[PDB]
Formats: structure tokens, C-alpha cells, sequence
């Protein structure tokens, strides 16, 4: 699928991992944690 990180990256544009730090469990552990899965696939 293409909605594993896209969905979370759909708010980071304005949130930038900010508002999520105060509200969101499947968002704060995806942009910093979940990203660890793609980091090796791509590089970041």
C-alpha cells in the first residue's frame, strides 16, 4: 500500500511533528519510528 506513511506525511506539512506530539499515537511513532522501516529502503 501507499498509505502507510503518506497519511502521516499528509499532516506533517503543517504540523511538522508538533501538534502530533500532543495528540496522536499512530502519528508520532510513524514519522520518527515507522520511518525506520523506509529509512533502509530508501535512505531517509
Amino acid at each position: 500500500m501507499t498509505g502507510l506513511a503518506e497519511a502521516i506525511a499528509n499532516t506533517v506539512q503543517a504540523a511538522q511533528q508538533h501538534d502530533s506530539v500532543k495528540l496522536g499515537t499512530s502519528i508520532v511513532d510513524i514519522v520518527a519510528n515507522g520511518v525506520g522501516l523506509l529509512g533502509k529502503l530508501f535512505g531517509f
